[PDB]
Formats: C-alpha cells, sequence, structure tokens
C-alpha cells in the first residue's frame, strides 16, 4: 500500500476481522464484510498544533489528535489521553474500540478518541490549565454536544475535564453537554462515582438471573473481588447492599480477606475506611494495625485473593490487567465458582479466559462459570456518560435513584445485546450458556454494521 | 477608578462581600476572594439602540440592554424589565443577584438580567408589539436556548413574551426553550401560575419537616397570609390542599380575617372569588357586602393580618416589601408563630428579620421561630422556567402532576443549600437551628466561584 | 435615567451647537430627528476580560466595544488600552470617528473599543497573554465586514499582531479584521506617513483657498510639536515642499532653531530623531552633541507655540488638549494663519473658539484657519480604509497609488468641507468659510442621509 | 512516539542545515524556537471518502488537508489525487509550499492535501463521482478567507471543475475557494503559462546578475525537458527571449534538435506538440514526417541534459528528480551556468550540493547558478494568488495585467534571494550568492517573523 504504519490500530482491526470471520456472521451476511472495510476508515480525524505557555514563561509545543472514528449510533462519543506515548495509531485503536463497547451498550453513541502527547507529570496545576486552554481552544470548533461529546481517561481527569470546559464555554458561548465526567455542580451526574462498580454488579446480576432461571440472585453470595480503588470500592458496596458477602479485597501488595468466608463480609465502614487509605494512597495492609481489623482479616503479602477465599459464587476482578492467571481461574472453578466479570480491563489472561469458556462447552447451564468481558460488564461509566448528556439536555438533574435504576437498565441491555449476538452467530449446544466473550466482541460491530447499511454508509 | 457611578450595582457587590466576610467562608477558603473580584465583573454585557414607530407613525428611540453576567452553572438565566428608570446600574443589580438566587436553587441557570427605558405606560397593544419586535431584532443574536433564556419582570408579562418569542422564532428560523413564561399552547408549563405560591408552602413544608424532625406538617396548622396576587391566591390553595387553615388575606387597602381562627379557614370557592375580584382590580372589602362573607369574616380596615389573626403557626407574607414591622414580628412570635416565609420580596424589615433570628439564637430546635428569605421561599418561578426549558428541549410537555413533584424536590433543593450553607459557615450553637437566611445568601456564591474555579474562571 | 458620561455629552453638545448655528435645520428640518436616533450607539458590547500576569496571578480588566454606527460602512475605529478607558471615554472617541470616517469618502462606519488595561510596566508576555484575553471575546462581535478596529493609545504594532494572530486562530479566517498590521501580514505602504502627510495635504489646500493660490508651503515657517511618526512624516512632507520646520517636541521639552526666521530642521535631523525614539530617548540628548547645541535651543518642561517667534503654520502632532485657548492667542499673536492637528484631539474647545472668533472678526488671508480633526486629522483612518481595500483586493499597492489615494481623500475632504461650510454657514463676504462647522455639517449630514435612506430613521 | 515519516523529517533536516550553515541565528538566535514550532501543522484534517465506480460498487479511499502555515495568508497549496498519498508525502509538499507561498510576496499560507485515489484507469463519471464525495467533507474546513486549495499530479482543470461545483452545491456560495479554475467560472489568464514564463522571469534575474548585465536570454541554447503547458510556455518565452530551446521530452523520450550550437524549437514546432499532448499521444511519433526527421533526433528512454552537448541554460520542467547528481555534473561539463526548475523538485539533492559546490569552487560568471523551486518555481502558485485577487475584485484582467504582476512577483522573489543571501549567507568576494540558502533563509524568516508578530511563538 502506501498507508501509514499503526501496529496498535492493524492490531485492533485484526482482532475485531478475526472475531468476526470466526463466527457464522459472514457465512450468513457475506456483504457485512464490505461493512469491515468502510468502518474500519475513521469518517474524520483532527490533527492540530498545541502551543502554550509553561511555568517559565517558555513557549512549549505539543500534538493534539481527535479521531471521530463512528456517528452512525449517535454522536461521536471517547476519551481524552494526556501521555507522552499518544499518537495517531493508539488513538485510532482506541477510538475503533470505543465504537463498539458504546454500540454494545444500546445507547446512541458514536466512538472517539483523542488526547495530546503532553506529558501531565511534573507539571503544575497553572501549566495543566494553561495547556487545556491552548488544547480547547483547536478543538472547540469540532466538538459539541450533538456533534461529538469528548471525556476522561490517562491524564485527563474531573481537574483537565473542568478547565476544558470552562475553555469551550468561554469559546463557544453555550451551556451544554460538550464533556461527561463534569463537577456535579455544573451539569456532572450522581452515580458517578459508583458507574463502573455497580455497572459490574447490575451485569452479572443479570448473568445470575438468566443462568438460574430467576432462583438465585446476589442474596448470600459469596464475593471474590480484587483491587480496592474505585471499581472496587462500589462494586462491593453494590453486592452488600444486594445482601451478598464480599470475603476479599487487595492493592498492588496483598489481599485482605475475610478470615471466616462463610459468615463474615466486608461492611461498608470498613469500605470507607480503604477509601481513606487510597486517597492518602497507604497500603490496605496498614488496618492489620488497629485490632478490630486484625480479628476479622487475614492480610496475605504479594497474594491474589482467587486461591485464598475457599467456596466462593462470583469473581470481580477489579485490580488490573492478567490478574487472573489460568491457573487461579481452575481454583474458582474447583472452589464453585459460577460469575466471573472485569471490573478491571483484560483483567483476565487468555489462559484463565480459555478456561472459563472450556467449562461453559463442557457444563450444561446452572453448572458452568459464566465469564463477561469488561467491554461488557465495566460500561457503567460509558453508560452514566449517556445518563449525563440525557440531564444535560434538558438541563435538568436526576436523583441517585432515578440514575442507578436506569444505569440497571442499561446494563440489562449491554448483557442482552451479547446474549443474543451469541445465541445468532456462535450458537452454543443445547444447554450450554451462549458466549458472553464472543456475545460481546461481536454485538457492537453487527449493530454499527447494520445502521451504517440504513444509513448509505455502504452498500 | 475610572469606573462608572453604579449605586445600585455597588450595593448589591457590597451587600454579598459583607455576607461572606462576616461568615467563616474567608477564613477557611481566603482565595474564594479572588471568585468575589472576578464574579463581579459580568461575562457579557449588550447595549443597542431600539428604534420603533409609534401610533403617530413618528420614529422612537430607547435604550435596550442585557447583562449576561455569570453562565458556570449554565446558560444566562434572568428577567427582562421595560421601565424608564432602567439603566445598566440598576440591571446589573439585579442580574448579579439573580446568579445567587438561580444557583440557590440547585438548577444549571446563570445570572443575567436586560430590558429597555422603554416606559410600557400609555402605550397602545401594537406598540408594545412594534418595540418588541424592534427589541428582539438586535436582542436575539445573543440569546437562545443554551445561551442566554430570558424571561418576564416589570412591563415584561405574557403580552411581551408572546411578541418577542414571535419574533426571535421570524428572525432564527427555530423553535426552541429561548424565553420561559411562554403561553401554555407555545411551550408554557402547566402549574406556572401555581410555581411562587405553591413554592412557597413547599419550601416551609420542609422547614416543618427539619425543625419538628418529621412530627408536623401543613396538616392542621394555623396560616396568616396577606396579599390576594398570584403568590397569596396559589399559597392559600396549597396550604388548603396539605391540610391547613388559612386565616387571612389583605390587599392594599385592609385584611379579610376569618372571626374563628381556632376552627376556619378560607376556601377554594372563596379563593376563587378573591381572584375574580383581582382581575376586575376591586377591593377584598367589597365581599362583605354579601351575607355569607360577613358572617365568616371580619374586614379590617387600613390593617396588616399580623396582630389580629390569635395563636398562629406560619406567617406567609406575600403582598410587598416591609410588610411586617419589628413590632408585628414581636407578636407573631408572642403568638406562637414558628415558621415565616416571603412569598413577596423584602418582604420583612430589618426589624423584623433581626427580631426572628435573635429568637432562632437564643430558643433551641423547635421552639424557635424559622424566619427564610423570599430569595430562597419565593423560588418556585425560577423552579418553574427550569421545567419549562426541560419540557421545551425534548418538546414534551409534563402533566401538572410531574411539574409540581418536580418543584417539590426543586424547593427542598433550594431549602437544604440554605440549611448545609449555614451549618458550615455560620455554623449554630449546639440545638440552635441554622440561619436560613445566611444559608441563603451564602449559598449561591459558594456554588458559583468553586465552580468558576473547577473551569479555570479563576486561579 | 441615562448615566452622565461628561466627554460624550460635551461632544454631542458642542456638534449639535454647530448644526444649529447655521442654515441646516433651516432647509432639512426634518434632520434635527436624526441628531437623536445617530446619538445612540447602535451596539455596544462589554465584556470581562481575565488574564494571567508574570506572576501566575489572575487578573481582571474591563473590555469594550462601541459600534457606533454602520450607515456608510463596517464599524471602524481604534482600541485603546488606558486605565482611564471607560464607556463615556470610548461613546466621545467613537462619536468622533463616525463622523471622522464618513469624510474620508470611503465606506466606513464609527466604532471604538479597549480596555482599561494598564500597558504601564507590563512585560511582552503580559501584553501577549492580555491580547489573546481580550481577542477571545472580542472576536466574536468584529470581522472585515462587520468591524475593523485599529491601534490607538496602548494598541500599537505589537499589540496589533497579537490581536489578529489570535482573531486568525479562533475565526480560523485570513481577513482584514484589523488595520496598523505588519507589513508582510496584510499592513500598508504609507501607512506610518498617513496622518503628518495627512495633515500637510489637507494644509496645502488650506493656504491656495486662503491666498487663491498665491502662496503655499514653499517658504512658511512651521511649528511642530511631537517627534513620532507624525510630527517626522509632517515635518519631512513640509520640508519637501519648500517649508522651513522650527521645532519639535518630547513629553520632557521643545526642541527649536535658535533663528526660527530663516532656518528649519533637515531630513538627516529628523532621522536621528526618529533613531533616537526607537531607543526609547530623550529629544535633550541632541544639544549634548556640539553641531546640534549650536543650530538647536532644548526647553525643558515646555510645548513650542509660545516659544518659535513668528510662524506661519502650527501643526500640533503631539497629543490631546496640547493647544490650549492662551497658546492659540500667541499663536494669533505671532501671525500664524494655518493650524491643524497631526495629534488627535490637539486643541482645546477655548483655542478652536479662538480661531474661530478670529476667523470671523479678519477678511481673507489675514484670518487664522484652524480646520477640525475630524477633516485634517483623518489621514490615518484614511490609509485604514485603503488597508482593508488592500486585503480585499489580495495585493499591496506601491508607495506611490497609496500616497496617491490619500491625497485625493485629503482634496475631497477639504473641497466637501468648504463647499458645506458655504452652502449652511455662508461666511461674510471676504470672511473663509468654516471648516469647523463645514465639516461638522458634511460629516453628519453624509451619515445622517445614509440613515434615512437605511430606515433607521424617517 | 511521533510517526516515522521519510520525506518530512528529509524536508526538515535539509531546511534546519541551509539555516545552520549561516548568519541567521548568530544575529537572531530566538529564531531557532521558531522552526520548531513552523514544524508542527497548525491543522490538519483526514477524512473518509466513499463513492461509486462504474460497476455500482463501494469504493473507499482517504481524503487529507494539510494546513501547514496561515501567518502570512489563508491556507494554500494543491492537491495530489495518487495511489502513493499519505501524511507524510503532504506535509513535505506542504511544508514545501509555505516557503514557496511566503516567496511570491502576496498573502498566502501553506497546505497541502489530496487523496490516495487513483485516476489511473477511472473514466470521467468515477472522477466526478470521487470529487463530490471528496468535497462534501472537505468543503466545511476550506473558503476563499481559509484554506485556496489548487490543482497538482491527478488533479487538473476536469478535477477542479467537479470540486468547485459540488463546493458551490453545498456552501450555496460563488467565491474564489479552489484555483486552477476555467476561464469562464473565475480562472485566470496567465495561469497556462504562469510557471513556464515563472521560471523564465526568474532565471532573466540571475543572468543579469551572474554577467552584471553583459549577458541575457538572447543567444543562449537552453535545455529543456517535458513537452507540457510548463515546457511549451518556457520554450515560447525563451525564443520570444532570443534564446535557442535545444531540448523538449516526454516519458517515452527526449525530442532533440541535431544541432543543438546553432538550431532551435520554433513557435510552429511547439504548437504542434501541444497538438499531439491534447491527443495524448508521444513526441516520438514526429520523426515519422520527413522534415522533423531531418532537424530532429529522437531518443527512446533518456531524458536530454546527457544528450544535448555544450548548453548554456536548463530548464527541468517535466517531473521530480529528473536531474541525478550525474546528469548535474554532466550539465557542469557541457558549461551549463544557469539552472532553476519548470518541474515541481525537479531537481534531487544529489544535483543541488553540485551546482551549490561548483558555485562555492568557481569565481563570478564561470559558476553554475541553481536557484531553487520555492523561489522559480512559484510562477503557478504567483498567479493562484492572482487569481484569488481577481475572484474577490470580481473581475478578469487582461493577459498583460497579469503577466505584469507575475514579472514583478519573479523579480521582488529574486531580489529577497539575493539580498537574503548576501546579508545572512555572504559568499567569499566573487563567489555569487547561494539562491538557495538566500531564498530558504528569506522564506522561513518572512514566516518566523510574522508568527512572532502574532503571538504563535515567543
Amino acid at each position: 500500500s502506501n498507508l501509514p504504519v499503526e501496529p496498535e490500530f492493524e492490531q485492533a482491526y485484526k482482532e475485531l476481522a478475526s472475531t468476526l470471520e470466526n463466527s457464522t456472521l459472514f457465512q450468513k451476511n457475506p456483504e457485512y464484510r464490505k461493512a469491515l472495510a468502510v468502518v474500519s476508515v475513521p469518517e474524520r480525524v483532527i490533527q492540530f498544533r498545541v502551543v502554550w505557555e509553561n511555568d517559565k514563561g517558555e513557549v512549549q509545543v505539543n500534538r493534539g489528535f481527535r479521531v471521530q472514528f463512528n456517528s452512525a449510533l449517535g454522536p461521536y462519543k471517547g476519551g481524552l489521553r494526556f501521555h507522552p506515548s499518544v499518537n495517531l495509531s493508539i488513538l485510532k485503536f482506541l477510538g475503533f474500540e470505543q465504537i463498539f463497547k458504546n454500540a454494545l451498550t444500546g445507547l446512541n453513541m458514536g466512538g472517539g478518541k483523542g488526547g495530546s502527547d503532553f506529558d501531565p507529570k511534573g507539571k503544575s496545576d497553572s501549566e495543566i490549565r494553561r495547556f487545556c486552554v491552548a488544547f480547547m481552544t483547536e478543538l472547540c470548533r469540532h466538538i459539541g454536544a450533538d456533534t461529538d461529546v469528548p471525556a476522561g481517561d490517562i491524564g485527563v481527569t474531573g481537574r483537565e475535564i473542568g478547565y476544558l470546559f470552562g475553555q469551550y464555554r468561554k469559546l463557544r458561548n453555550s451551556w451544554e453537554g460538550v464533556l461527561t465526567g463534569k463537577g456535579g455542580s455544573w451539569g456532572g451526574s450522581l452515580i458517578r462515582p459508583e458507574a463502573t462498580g455497580y455497572g459490574v454488579v447490575y451485569y452479572v446480576e443479570h448473568m445470575i438471573a438468566h443462568a438460574t432461571n430467576g432462583a438465585e440472585s446476589f442474596a448470600g453470595k459469596r464475593v471474590a473481588i480484587s483491587g480496592s480503588g474505585n471499581v472496587a470500592q462500589y462494586a462491593a458496596l453494590k453486592v452488600i447492599e444486594l445482601g451478598g458477602r464480599v470475603v476479599s479485597l487487595s492493592d498492588s501488595q496483598g489481599s485482605l480477606i475475610v478470615k471466616d468466608t462463610a459468615k463474615d463480609s466486608f461492611t461498608p465502614a470498613e469500605i470507607d475506611a480503604i477509601a481513606a487509605l487510597k486517597v492518602d494512597r497507604k497500603q490496605i495492609a496498614e488496618l492489620v494495625t488497629d485490632a478490630a481489623f486484625a480479628d476479622k482479616f487475614t492480610y496475605l503479602p504479594g497474594q491474589r485473593p482467587w486461591v485464598h477465599v475457599g467456596a466462593v459464587d462470583v469473581a470481580l476482578p477489579s485490580a488490573t490487567q492478567n490478574e487472573v492467571s489460568g491457573e487461579e481461574a481452575q481454583a474458582l472453578i474447583a472452589a464453585g465458582c459460577k460469575f466471573i466479570a472485569e471490573g478491571s480491563n483484560m483483567g483476565c489472561t487468555q489462559a484463565a479466559i480459555d478456561a472459563f469458556e472450556a467449562h461453559r462447552e463442557a457444563n450444561k447451564g446452572a453448572a458452568a462459570i459464566w465469564y463477561a468481558p469488561g467491554k461488557a460488564a465495566n460500561a457503567g461509566g460509558v453508560a452514566v456518560s449517556g445518563l449525563e448528556m440525557a440531564q444535560n439536555s434538558a438541563r435538568l438533574s436526576w436523583t441517585a435513584e432515578e440514575v442507578d435504576a436506569r444505569l440497571k437498565d442499561i446494563m440489562k441491555s449491554c448483557f442482552q445485546n451479547g446474549l443474543d449476538t451469541a445465541k445468532e452467530y456462535a450458537t452454543p449446544a443445547d444447554g450450554i450458556l451462549p458466549s458472553l466473550v464472543t456475545g460481546s466482541n461481536i454485538a457492537g460491530f453487527t449493530k454499527v454494521a447494520a445502521a451504517m447499511k440504513d444509513q448509505g454508509d455502504w452498500w
């Protein structure tokens, strides 16, 4: 060809094509291979020079980017990354994946990603404000509430969303849902901190409902969680609300586990204390310096929770990538684990995923461990961005109760899109649970592709 | 300096600064003094020539104005005034106050004010239409549903909102929530006539709930109302709905009071009759020409209701400015009055306000009379403007029931913002009710100020 | 209910007075309605300007743009960054711009803007940051067909640069949105020389009418004040025409030729004053050299008028209100016969009233003839219109082409003011027509008439 | 983390090198900061282009627009439809356009765009469909004050037509949004002749400086390559000036006069090569007639340089990289003293380094003098600016008016490059100043300086 070398993007494309080729989609719909060629070239890319002033009064140059990849199902939606590795290949990879994740939710959102090679590390607040102002001066003309609604990602938190929103308001002279992850007083949504964690649990509550034909739920279930950030904390609290017991949490240095995994659970106050050590970036281990905690928990330095919990029913890896091995996957299966969902991204290794799915194909219905990818089950952050834009449109804020109930419905849509897509295009044997991984890898594309066809984007 | 002389604006600024300096806000947040310098200079002022034609075919010149003061929490929101005194000083004063009132509600609304030195007095309907058309020809380019949403005020009623909306539609070729107080068939909201009056009562129903830990409500309470316009009429009807008894109403010429303040109440039919005398601009006194009314009410010419009602529990001044003196405030306290809220603006004199708050600091909890300023408790008109814009956005009209329930929730937000701000920055002694006047004077600024900071408008 | 704007109210009052004291409202009585419409600005934008100083502190200033009148063209007029700036002062300066711009004969409306921002003590980076903040809001109200601002006190080529570059980044368009631009990004030749040449061009036409062609600048002694581009190019033009330049001055004092009867500044001397002024130095520096100190007297703390001896022409080219009523009577006693301004509002009202009373009392060439700034000072504003014209043609005209159109403009301006005065302010036979009243009427009727045609009034 | 863009990175590197090897950064050290800012595009738009071929199949191509720099004007530069097109190649071509456009002295920024769409084998209807699809997205980023694209390889009058008509339908505006337009819908006279005349105009100025006016084109033997509008109008100009044209060529071979010492192509011969080229025919066809075959030798598979014998001037007017380092040393050995390009990037870097080393080793008229394309090749881009100027005037100038402004432009371009070289790349006494280094510096400092004034860097 003459095409640029884009290894991250070429790999994302190959992965999706590889999933679609392996299913029955092109056997039944051979013409959808054309959809694949079309969708894989972004509708629009803006690259732009960002000049800004540092604390020493010195001119600085960075590169700014917005990949507006697809808008068949709604306006471009997707995060901004401020990281010195950022380039078009990486944003094309992330933006391409964001199309199909947003689509998988059921919400009217396209896909996109942007950001900068700007490095937030070592920068003052004012440097971050000056760059945000310089960045949004160009970006403003390509985005807006009905066109493209960016959000946070690596190096873009509430602080940068703040500065970017202010500059947009000042340029466009308009108050609108142009960004998500806004502050609560200026168009933010309630249930945003809780979105991903709560969403993980609503997703698996849909899995438990389906697998067990309604006979079981989270009430009395033993849940092994890993990690202790946003996702782990709010997933724990939702499990407790639904009458489940969380027997573990972990940070990078070890696992905190209830000594009695038959009886006991983290309480909401124990989660608050964990939350208050994380803010002050201390180790979970530190809690067993007090007398109350030491009596109720074992701390296991350097250890993941999976082999140490005993009999468990649900596993919510919510710490990091590749945090459940093939081995500790067998250990969960052996322990009678029936539900595992990724709070984290790519949380399960290929070996762990293979073990779960091998088990799903050799065990009928409720006797299978059912695995759900993060793409599907950590989509709660995405769902609540949709609800922030919905609230912004009418400029009327919902109650926590209204936002929570809609997030649960949206997670039921993520679950049902995955289920239905598996049943059509990766049809399981009689009595076998459809593959929530294959379902979820395919569901996005088929909706985007049929929509592009209806809209004349391919024929 | 070189600044223009703006006595009304300099006074509004001094009053807010004086409230913030007297609290603990700058002791805990000294950097918010910068927010004060920034917020006090409007983001944008448009002044513009208005040329229009009178009934004699003669050219007329007036001045048109829009102060777009603040938009950190939403699009500019605030009334239009057509009055021969109008100038930039007065609109800056009103627009500045509107920022913090809208903010106090919890709704995503900035603040603004505009209008004209045009004098509606003696003008024909067609003159008012010609001026409205000439006025909106310039104003249209600076406003719109997501930018700036004006409304009514002195000299701008449904009639002028009508003409202004028509001209905007004709200029912009768009149907949108660009104005509030619209006609019911063209984007108006239900519960608009009832907004302020109903809102007054929902606010105090929140005060009664808090003060009495839920043990009391409006059911069986004796309520002294003054005035007989919109506010008094709908406040009365809401009190009756909630099982309360309204023992009084008044116009400029005297007070109509139930002869038996232990037993009796105005009924909804007696309010209809009062409403039908007001439309035909007659005096409440005139009702005691009939036999039924004379038997049930005493008319007291030239008298306010406050000393003449006996034992009363709630007082809703809803007539005019400075309509409850220091003296008639002691008389309400002595009568066991525990709740007073301003339906009217500045309804209580400084002396009355001081008496209420002196009583609040010397009496624990439910034994205090609790006073709420109009800024807080008459915000129902503002709340229903928010709900009109919400309905306009989707172009789907709510039921009276849906609008009423949301107004009650919004009034609970006005109440809670005032409470929480008092508890933080004017912390009462143990067992003392937080100051709803101080709370409500501060709550607006702290939300606008922290939002400006998040958005980079000051640092 | 109106706010008190002294400066504006004064300028409206003296314009009213010039029109009342004429045949205008006798012949066209309906034109009284136009004065009341013209006097209220079509549009005013006031805005918050938040910017960051070199210590990283948040600073807050007020931005303004007065869009006074657009009957004859897009709004046009300078920006002023000065701590005295307010709406009152900009309305006053903007009201004037309407009639100045009108008198060039080009399609330019009138306006004025700026900020109470104080350039004094500010670094180049603080100015760049303020200019970025300022244009961020201003950009949505202005444009090459809407409103084309320019420089003034505290807004030089430097600020015009930073304002242009921010307008270009935000609007993503390269257009004649601002005048006074650099030679390589839409600037005009003759732009440095425009006001100074223009006042001389105008005065040339005065001397020809007053003497029926019998005198010129040739052999005239010319007192000039100031030492900037305006005083420099006014002097170089006087010299080219055979006149003698007897004075220049800066803020700290005057530099006068010892022999004001026969002697003169040279182009070489002018070049060295300009050399000093790029280096921010005083003209006093020069009588420290022996050659200059023999030719010239330095007068600390003085303007030149009282100190030049007998003189024929005065061109105030320094600052506003630099010719008092007393200094005007001194110029009359020194035998001065022609006075027009290189500086914006150089002459006080007391000075203008002295000149006009002298003109009414002295037949023909015996009178001192004053021309108002809206006519004689319009050389820069004229070349600002030719800069717009060059930007819209996408070409840069030669210095000779710009200069040719400038000469033509200043002649049509002189002629309009004289002919208007002869029709509506008909002087006593042998009295020089009022170029004060002629120009005021000429500029007011051209605006008022176009407003009528366009339905701004009836 | 940056992507590898060889072409771009090479062009940045050789520009850096020319600036380092000079007094520029000694005199103006702060200008180093500008090189790093100028080198990153202000804006790049990449977009999907979906279109339908003659079998009704969906096709997908990549569209680009690089908006490199707009300090000096709206973005300006051609579109290329060629299957090799990518962001790297367009950045390279766009970076060059900044400095080419700057050197015309008109207000034009720089840019470049196009598509990997392959016109080869495509019908007129497929091209129309692709042009409609392409402009459908491109239109929102471009405009007569924002970005004015033009033709290049694979984008001829035909594509400019279809692009213009789609822009007009979508934007509902008739404006100078594109250059290279047809004579009846905003096109310019001299647009066919612009690049060929322009290279000759520039070379005229070279021969005059190198010989201090003692030689001209008169009696010069001129080897030309190519047979398009550029080679045709370059030849007709050389002939008008008394020069002799010894070669033309197309892709399949050269056509050389047998007697390169004394003989020449005629205007009549040029007319017939142009007759053939409208009919898509080879220049080889011509020595099948007896008259031509006696006058001329055809050389299959050859460019002319090695084959012309002794020659005085070389004008490569065919394609990029058509003068290797070897062919450059052959031109030096044949006694060639002046070389400039009619074709975009005709000379290889190896050729340019040979010419510049020869210039540094040979005093005065003994040196071969090479002029870089950004200076000598800017005739088309110049007339593109005059096409914008005509569109904004709403007039069509005569051929003589367009030609007059073109001569003036190419003279100011030559003079800027010579004077810049004499200031910052001062040659050894009797050495010809580097028009390579002079032009590079001249074009970089005009852009860098306007960027500074406008606050793009400090």
